[PDB]
């Protein structure tokens, strides 16, 4: 894994990129650096739904089996890094969020092109 996910400054950079993309592109809810430090599973899913909607406009917010569906979508998009069920259940936890925010930023990058 080539990513410096332990570098706290690097993960603030990822969070800032998330904050800026959501803000710039008309996400429905107020977001801040503060509110993106440790999101709930429900807020993560709202964020993920907003982002994946750029690629799949009819995409609906998951809930049932989201811990299966969300990693499956990333896998299907060619994301090379592991997203475990454990991570899905604990997305906002201190040692989980860095991996998840990295995945969202990669998703943002792929939206920004395609």
């Amino acid at each position: 894994d080539p990513r410096p996910l332990n570098d706290k400054a690097f993960i603030q950079q990822c969070i800032r990129q998330l904050c800026e993309f959501l803000t710039e592109n008309g996400y429905a809810h107020n977001v801040s650096m503060k509110s993106l430090q440790a999101p709930s599973v429900k807020d993560f899913l709202k964020i993920f739904t907003f982002l994946y909607g750029f690629l799949c406009p009819s995409y609906e917010l998951p809930d049932t089996k989201f811990e299966e569906e969300v990693p499956r979508i990333f896998k299907d998009l060619g994301y090379p890094f592991a997203l475990s069920k454990s991570s899905m259940y604990t997305v906002g936890a201190p040692h989980t969020w860095p991996h998840i925010v990295a995945a969202l930023v990669w998703l943002i990058d792929c939206i920004k092109i395609h």
